[PDB]
This record gives structure tokens, C-alpha cells and sequence, in this order.
């Protein structure tokens, strides 16, 4: 919905010009290419016209034209970028690199004749000389190490596991020893009712006591092992490493064999039902499957490159006070030595001209980037292929995990 949308029905030539100053180092970047909004496709080539580049190319991708994002028909009344055309919009960004410097960018995106032009002024400040940016220690890509659904599922299963472990601990400490607990559980079906809390298997899973002193500090109630195991799986799940994956796999196998043991006790040798126990068994199985999937991906991701997601969501909300939009998102650059460099992106966009612009509901853009080189180009350069598509707004529940209200919580 605008005149501006009608300007993106075919292939549009793209020109990008950037002047930058990072810790005193001045540089110029000129890129050219074409964009296809119907496919949300960007094909661009950038060159550094002032010699070598002082910052890694991946740190400049977000700075170096969201008006080429593919907006589905249903969401077309939420496309601010195209509605501001041909007059264009001003896009300002502050990008905070964790434990490092900061980018301040101001750009004008507008139509000049037939060409969509994006002129950028950038300045970086407070960057470490031996950091990941000025040290050129970032990988030449914008991939996502672990798939997003595995991260979300992992943090959810681990959080629920910690909560159930804490509640089981609370029942063991403040509920299980009262006689009214026994009397009430023999007449009522409650999630707090179980015969394993005040039992032989309540401490150390029954074994590992009389294997240790049976009064030692290593023979704790099972809920303690719960908190420790789920918090451990959470904190080590944050790290993507072969070591971490092996450790998580081993701990998950221990968790599933322990769950089979205590389940066997639950059904046969201590005949009862424990909802908390069964739920934690399901969570241990899910963590097992997630760790196995992380190892399989670690070994076969090179084959599955052709089908990796590698999508980053930029979250857009309306800004009525300035007749524009605001956007926030985080980019996780992979470091060569295995670590991660975080980039916090704060963004605002205001229309240049005086015309009806579309103020959208909260949504997001899914952006996939592919960085490559031109073997014929002798200058410091970057070949970029982008795929951007808007998402976050539907009516049906079958795709509800895709809604913006749920995606914002996991970023």
C-alpha cells in the first residue's frame, strides 16, 4: 500500500556509499548491485576504495536497505520502508559491541532516478586495538552456530527443569515430613504427592549412598542434582564447542539411565505415581535428543549447507511521535577461537519527505546473509547475497511459535 510499493515490482539497481571513521581510521566503501523485493533478494558487491579495511566486513553488513524486504500481502500495510519512497527515509543506528567499541551510523535511503541509493556516514569509537574488531578475529560470515529452535527449546526445558527441581526440593524440605502430608496424599491426587521424597531413593537416587558414607555431602536429595544438572546444561548449552557438546551428551546419557532406573523403581518396586518425576524424565529425554541433534549437526552441517537457517530477526515497532519506526536486534559474530562477539543494534527510521507513511504493528524481518569473494577483484571487497522476509503476524495457531510476541523473548 503506497506509490512506493509500485516502485519495487521489478529489479531495482542499488548504489551504496559509506564514509567511516573507526578510532581515527578513515575509510570509504562503495557497493553496487540490484535488489528484487518480490523475492526479498539482494545481490551486491562492495569494495574499499581507500585500501585495506580497518574493521571486519561482517561488522558492516547491517550498516551497508530494508526497503527490499519481501512483505507478504497480509503484512503489506506494515511496510514502512516502501511507503516512504521515493522520497526515502533516514536510518540511524547505534551498535554496541560487547566489551568493545560502538558504531554510530546515519544514512539516507532514497531514490535517485532509477537507482535506490543508500548514503552512509559511520563513526566507530572506543574500540580495543587487540579486540575482535580491530584485531580482525571475526569469521567471514553471518551464520548462526546453533539453530534457533534448539536454543529456545534448550532454555525452556532447562528452565522448567530448574523450576521443577526447586519445587521438589521445597516439598522434600517443608512438606514430606509432616503426617498430614501422608494423610492427605492417601486421599487426594496432587502434583505435590509422591512416595519417593520420604523414601530411600529420595537422597542420592537410592544408590551412591553406602557407596559413599550415606551421610556425606555427595549424597544429596535428587532435587539438588536436578538444579545442578539443568543449570549446568543451560550454562554449557550457551557455549557451542565439541568439548561442551561431548560433556552435555555424557551428562544427558547419565540423566536418561537414571530416569530409567528411578522409573523402574516408580512402577515396580515402589508402586505409586509421581507427576514431577515423570515430567523430569520427559525433560531429560528432550535434553538427550537436543544434545544428540547438536552433535549430529556438528558433524553433518557441512553436508546440510545445501538447508541451514542462518536467519537473524530484526524487531520492528512503531514510533508515532516521530512518524517513523524503531528496531532492535542482536547479531552474534563468531570468533575464530570459538568465542562469540555480541553486537547490540538500536535503530530508528524517520521519513524524509511529507507523505502518508505506514506505521506498523510489532513484527520482525528474517534476514539471511551469504558473504563471498570475487576472485577477479584485487581490492579489499565483499560479495553479499541477502534474503529478507517479513514475519510475525498471522491468525492461525498452527504457526504460533512464529509470532512476534514469542520471538522477542528469545533473542
Amino acid at each position: 500500500m503506497s506509490k512506493g510499493e509500485e516502485l519495487f515490482t521489478g529489479v531495482v539497481p542499488i548504489l551504496v556509499e559509506l564514509d567511516g571513521d573507526v578510532n581515527g581510521h578513515k575509510f570509504s566503501v562503495r557497493g553496487e548491485g540490484e535488489g528484487d523485493a518480490t523475492n526479498g533478494k539482494l545481490t551486491l558487491k562492495f569494495i574499499c576504495t581507500t585500501g585495506k579495511l580497518p574493521v571486519p566486513w561482517p561488522t558492516l553488513v547491517t550498516t551497508l536497505v530494508q526497503c527490499f524486504s519481501r512483505y507478504p500481502d497480509h503484512m503489506k500495510r506494515h511496510d514502512f520502508f516502501k511507503s516512504a519512497m521515493p522520497e526515502g527515509y533516514v536510518q540511524e543506528r547505534t551498535i554496541s559491541f560487547k566489551d568493545d567499541g560502538t558504531y554510530k551510523t546515519r544514512a539516507e535511503v532514497k531514490f535517485e532516478g532509477d537507482t535506490l541509493v543508500n548514503r552512509i556516514e559511520l563513526k566507530g569509537i572506543d574500540f580495543k586495538e587487540d579486540g575482535n574488531i580491530l584485531g580482525h578475529k571475526l569469521e567471514y560470515n553471518l551464520r548462526v552456530s546453533t539453530p534457533r529452535w534448539e536454543r529456545i527449546a534448550r532454555v525452556l526445558v532447562c528452565l522448567l527443569g530448574i523450576l521443577l527441581s526447586l519445587y521438589a526440593f521445597h516439598v522434600e524440605r517443608e512438606h514430606a515430613r509432616d503426617p498430614s502430608y501422608k494423610a492427605l496424599c492417601d486421599v487426594s491426587s496432587s502434583i505435590s504427592c509422591s512416595k519417593v521424597f520420604g523414601s530411600r531413593w529420595g537422597r542420592g537416587f537410592g544408590l551412591l549412598g553406602s557407596i559413599f558414607g550415606n551421610d556425606s555431602a555427595l549424597n544429596q536429595p535428587n532435587s539438588v542434582y536436578g538444579i545442578v544438572f539443568y543449570a549446568f546444561q543451560l550454562l554449557l548449552g550457551m557455549t557451542v564447542s565439541a568439548m561442551a557438546a561431548l560433556i552435555l551428551m555424557t551428562t544427558s546419557i547419565m540423566s536418561v539411565v537414571g530416569s530409567l532406573y528411578l522409573g523402574y523403581i516408580l512402577y515396580f518396586v515402589l508402586k505409586d505415581l509421581c507427576v514431577i518425576c515423570v515430567t523430569t524424565y520427559a525433560l531429560n529425554f528432550i535434553l538427550f535428543v537436543l544434545n544428540y541433534k547438536r552433535l549430529v549437526y556438528l558433524n553433518e552441517a557441512w553436508k546440510q549447507k545445501l538447508k541451514q537457517d542462518n536467519s537473524h530477526n530484526v524487531y520492528i515497532t512503531a514510533d508515532k511521535q516521530k512518524n517513523g519506526i524503531k528496531a532492535n536486534f542482536k547479531i552474534r559474530h563468531n570468533v575464530e577461537d570459538g568465542s562469540v562477539q555480541l553486537a547490540d543494534h538500536y535503530q530508528q527510521n524517520t521519513p524524509i519527505g511529507d507523505g502518508p507513511v505506514l506505521l506498523p504493528d510489532n513484527h520482525y524481518l528474517s534476514t539471511q546473509s551469504v558473504l563471498s569473494k570475487d576472485p577477479n577483484e584485487k581490492r579489499d571487497h565483499m560479495v553479499l547475497l541477502e534474503f529478507v522476509t517479513a514475519a510475525g503476524i498471522t491468525h492461525g495457531m498452527d504457526e504460533l511459535y512464529k509470532s512476534n510476541s514469542l520471538e522477542v523473548l528469545f533473542q
